[PDB]
């Protein structure tokens, strides 16, 4: 096959993507070993769905798991009557999701389960895939002539040929695995044929962070979770928290081998120590550095010029309400809260008005990073930790380090009941989620 | 008695105003004729209660009417558990209102009934009195040495020695009467002894407006409904809508007689005409000019200088929500609405958070003036009709002419359930009222 493994792509045909996927325990080869994972479409990751604005998507999910499951159309501004976080597909049953791709939309999105209390083991076991919305912007020469690849960043641990079970400590921290994979492959080699690469990046891990850095190279950020930036932004490194996506251009500078690494990052995960008083909780410290892939540059690379502009970000109406959402932890109980409460599917926490804009101030009063995800309604991050964001783009997950406040502009789009939650999925399962009703 | 009639004053003693008032049909002399009114304390207007910040008020109201009644402590930022707009005192029963006067408070307030559907006939019949909160600011020489008077502006119509009954047209327009009185007196004479007067003004009419102008003189506005301005504001005239209060300084310029008039004002009241197609509604047009009192200036008047400053207006926290409240009419049905609904005491319309500030945009989409009153939570008028207000002061009633939007800054103070409504009281009785819950 191609030196660089990527998930099989399924494209809409004649404006329709009609597909049946089963969620099924699947024996497969992963990182040189045989394992049984939980997969969509018999693969890990699941197939990449590639669509255009205005396409119809008709996806029938068959549940061949021993427990209920569903799909969250993560990042898509569609109706929560379709992207329904309360829906349960029982074992053996099927459900058809049908929606139209919004007109003003582009980027890398993804699909995975969202059923309170069940997300972490299902996601960890392999139930995820990407969804790419292709834009007329892809046709500009600076993007069209780039070599494009999707990188699904997802770690795994195996025990007895199956995904390792969650320990109590995993429920507290969020589970990370020793197999740090790209598209299900262990440190693949990307032998570039063009001098400019266009990399779509997805963090589909339960809890692992990727402090991305390519040796000897900057990255040019061109899209965040849910759409293009207004112009490329040069960065020396790029942190992707669980649930986040980004697209970058890489301009290969000379011939050679360059490692794409996940540099050390301390997200505040904890262990337990008994030193004679004790036991108490003790910081794990920064993650060990990981090589994600080997990037081989072609001979005498001459990268394309960067596009001068991408997409103008919409001018939003003035906001009509400010919300404050405070995140806290009870680490030893592995319980997590928003404004002092755990999730209850019967309780509406926020009531907002469709087509108005809100300001959400999300404050992390815990000691570990918590990435915050809002379904259905993409937002503009204004600032985090008191620092203005250096670009405008749609996001649906925002990372908060201990103590930080994120200020978000939140246009409310589709009416209905939806959720917001921590995207360290264990924390969501263990209570850090609330309900938003838009009317 | 004194040439200028004013209501008898009852002052707090040793920090306590303890008083029993009965609401009772009372035979009395009014404007040269004998009439039976509904009164507090056996007089029309009721007694003026004069208190200081931090005083305790303990007022027992005995209901000697044939229908239920209560008190609204109009303009006072106290608890709606005391100033309770849903409380009914049955005929023959008594209720004791007890509260502390807030520390940061000054001005002319008033008391009158507030029971949905019953306000207009009770108020019209005479149930009202003033409440003055005296400030340490009263001791500055520019105010202390002024000659002070209260002017309760209230019209009346009599039929068979009793207040005239409401007609259907009265419920549509709000009832106005032909006897245009000051402190229950018909065109009294105020023989000034000082060159500077300090006039506290109260519009206690059901619906009549007073476009105030003193012949040959400007007025210096020094307080609005619920407190002092930051500095005096010179005006050539001053419109007081139903429920509004103001305090002005008058600087008598020369010897002579000067009329204080209510100049013609068109509030959009309607009549009915049959001209051969018809009948349809037709504008009443502006009110006829009325003389309110004769003001006689003393010999060689030398007015005091104006105070350079009064009270700095508090710097308010940034608002956390914007509300839009739209006022509309069905004139032929005499029904009045806020956001398309009539009042229902069981239905909460707005839910806000104590100690936050809200922006309320109140929009009059009717054709007649509607003054808008909010209980419990005094507000700062930012603009009306797109015109910035020329001063900062606390108000609790704001007038809106046809089509105008008023933008208010509304700090939410006491917790509990309260109301907001049109202060053309007939319109409140006929539906133009809503419920605010503060938590």
């Amino acid at each position: 096959g191609p030196s660089f493994p990527e998930p099989k792509v399924v494209r809409s045909q004649g404006g329709l993507l009609s597909l049946k996927l089963s969620a099924t325990p699947t024996p497969l080869a992963i990182a040189g070993q045989r394992a049984t994972l939980l997969t969509y479409g018999g693969s890990f990751p699941g197939p990449t769905l590639r669509v255009r604005p205005r396409d119809t998507v008709r996806l029938t999910l068959e549940n061949r798991l021993p427990e209920p499951t569903n799909l969250h159309w993560h990042g898509l501004p569609i109706s929560p009557k379709v992207d329904d976080p309360f829906l349960e597909i029982p074992p053996g049953e099927s459900w058809t999701y049908e929606f139209t791709v919004p007109k003003e939309l582009a980027g890398t999105f993804w699909y995975h389960p969202h059923l309170h209390g069940r997300v972490a083991p299902q996601l960890f076991a392999g139930l995820l895939g990407a969804l790419v919305v292709e834009s007329s912007l892809d046709a500009i020469p600076e993007l069209r002539e780039a070599e494009e690849h999707l990188l699904v960043l997802k770690d795994l641990a195996l025990q007895g040929g199956r995904p390792a079970p969650h320990t109590p400590m995993d429920w507290m921290n969020g589970k990370e695995g020793d197999l740090v994979l790209v598209n299900g492959a262990l440190r693949p080699t990307l032998v570039a044929q063009k001098a400019t690469l266009r990399l779509r990046l997805l963090n589909a891990s339960n809890a692992r962070y990727y402090r991305l850095a390519l040796q000897d190279h900057p990255l040019y950020l061109i899209a965040a979770d849910g759409g293009f930036l207004e112009e490329p932004l040069e960065v020396s490194e790029l942190l992707l928290a669980p649930g986040e996506r980004a697209e970058v251009l890489v301009r290969l500078r000379k011939e050679g081998r360059f490692l794409l690494q996940a540099l050390p990052y301390d997200r505040g995960a904890m262990g337990m120590m008994d030193m004679g008083g004790m036991a108490h909780a003790m910081p794990q410290g920064p993650s060990r550095p990981e090589t994600l892939l080997y990037l081989i540059a072609p001979k005498n690379p001459k990268p394309l010029p960067l596009p001068k502009a991408l997409s103008p970000f919409p001018t939003l109406p003035a906001p009509v309400v400010t919300r404050r959402l405070v995140l806290t932890e009870d680490m030893m109980a592995a319980r997590f809260f928003i404004n002092g409460q755990v999730f209850d599917h019967r309780r509406v926490d926020l009531k907002g008005q469709a087509q108005t804009v809100e300001v959400w101030e999300v404050e992390n009063q815990g000691d570990m990073d918590h990435p915050f995800h809002l379904h259905v309604h993409p937002f503009q991050v204004l600032s985090v930790g008191g620092r203005p964001f250096p670009y405008r783009a749609w996001k649906d997950v925002v990372n908060l380090k201990a103590g930080e406040v994120a200020r978000l502009l939140v246009p409310l789009r589709e009416k209905g009941r939806t959720v917001f939650h921590c995207h360290i999925v264990e924390h969501e399962d263990r209570g850090m989620m609330g309900v938003l009703e838009v009317g």
